[PDB]
């Protein structure tokens, strides 16, 4: 019943072609297949993991950590204070860091939501469209609220309650390097979900991509059913907030923002100025020497599999995957998996480079 499917399934997946048909039968038996909707999260970082995943049909993203956003409140100004380091990986190995330094104001004269001290988590993946031919980023994002313990007896969250078009400009000058962006579109705040692509309208942008994300709309975060009180972003709504930030990269220039976060009609709008001063025109960011996505370049695809990292360590989650598009999975459970590795020591090599490649 099950055994015929996940036994024809089984047959996409040629890391398994390294067994004989009596344990191979064994192995089906213990694996479970799911069809997942696209755009469905199967693993959510800092989740514990009692299984690992094979792709079958269709592909899944991969959406790594980029840190957490350190929000407090405002409370005589009226609105939020944020800090944060964000690790753009060098080319050639190393780290740059960028210091950011955010405040955000009410643009109504309405009260808003003044939060007590949490943070957003932040896991993202960077790519290309191989059909465009403009200087481009695809992003895909995941930001969720935390950091306030779980007692257990704003009226402008409910614009978010569905899928948000988004529309960015950025208008940038970076040591007289002038430059503008435009993305497009959506949010998802109930899945803390963002899925945007962005083009360099005036040709080759003078930055690197990376050090652009955190400045190309927080309002589409994640805050869980007991934080609700401490959304700063969705009750400024529809009127929006103004964010200004300072980002200092260190050892180099420092990025100068201030963008107006609103709705028009249905479409949340952010539109940025920014301006960089002190840049070395041989360094990291106006050498363009910072990785794009070497780290985590590509979608799993049939044959692929994931999930296997926290089975290796016992750690949690360190990574979101969720389906790009339609995806069918064979789930394997932790302790079929040990048996697997055992029965194999190909595939536990197999899966043990690549455990240690993604590290
Ligand atoms: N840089 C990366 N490239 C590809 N896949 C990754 C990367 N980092 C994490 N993953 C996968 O994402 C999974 C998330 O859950 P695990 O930590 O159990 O195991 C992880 C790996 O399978």
């Amino acid at each position: 019943g099950d055994f015929v499917r996940n036994w024809q399934l089984v047959a996409a997946v040629p890391l398994f072609q390294k067994l004989g048909p009596a344990v191979l039968v064994e192995i089906v038996r213990a694996l479970r297949a799911r069809t997942v909707p696209a755009g469905a999260v199967i693993c959510r970082i800092g989740e514990p993991g009692d299984r690992m995943f094979f792709v079958v049909e269709g592909s899944v993203s991969v959406a790594t950590n980029w840190g957490n956003v350190y929000i407090t409140a405002d409370k005589q100004k009226n609105g939020i204070k944020a800090n944060f380091k964000i690790r753009h990986n060098v080319e050639g190995g190393g780290v740059q860091l960028a210091y950011h330094y955010q405040q955000n104001t009410p643009i109504g004269d309405g009260p808003v939501l003044l939060p007590d001290n949490h943070y957003l988590s932040v896991q993202s993946k960077l790519s290309k469209d191989p059909n465009e031919k403009r200087d481009h980023m695809v992003l895909l994002e995941f930001v969720t609220a935390a950091g306030i313990t779980l007692d257990e007896y704003s009226k402008g969250e409910e614009l978010f309650t569905g899928v948000v078009p988004i529309l960015v400009e950025l208008d940038g000058d970076v040591n007289g390097h002038k430059f503008s962006v435009r993305g497009e579109g959506e949010g998802d705040a109930t899945n803390g979900k963002l899925t945007l692509k962005f083009i360099c309208t005036t040709g080759k942008l003078p930055v690197p991509w990376p050090t652009l994300v955190t400045t190309l709309v927080q309002c589409f975060a994640r805050y869980p059913d007991h934080m609700k009180q401490h959304d700063f972003f969705k009750s400024a709504m529809p009127e929006g907030y103004i964010q200004e930030r300072t980002i200092v990269f260190k050892d180099d220039g420092t990025y100068k923002t201030r963008a107006e976060v609103k709705f028009e009609g249905d479409t949340l709008v952010n539109r940025i100025e920014l301006k960089g001063i002190d840049f070395k025109e041989d360094g990291n960011i106006l050498g363009h020497k910072l990785e794009y996505n070497r780290v985590n370049p590509v979608e799993l695809g049939p044959g692929a599999f994931f999930g296997e990292m926290a089975l290796i360590s016992g750690e949690p989650r360190v990574a979101t995957v969720s389906a790009a598009t339609t995806v069918s999975l064979l789930s394997l459970h932790s302790a079929d998996f040990q048996m697997l590795c055992s029965s194999s020591p190909e595939i536990a090599e197999i899966f043990r480079k690549t455990a240690l490649e993604r590290r």
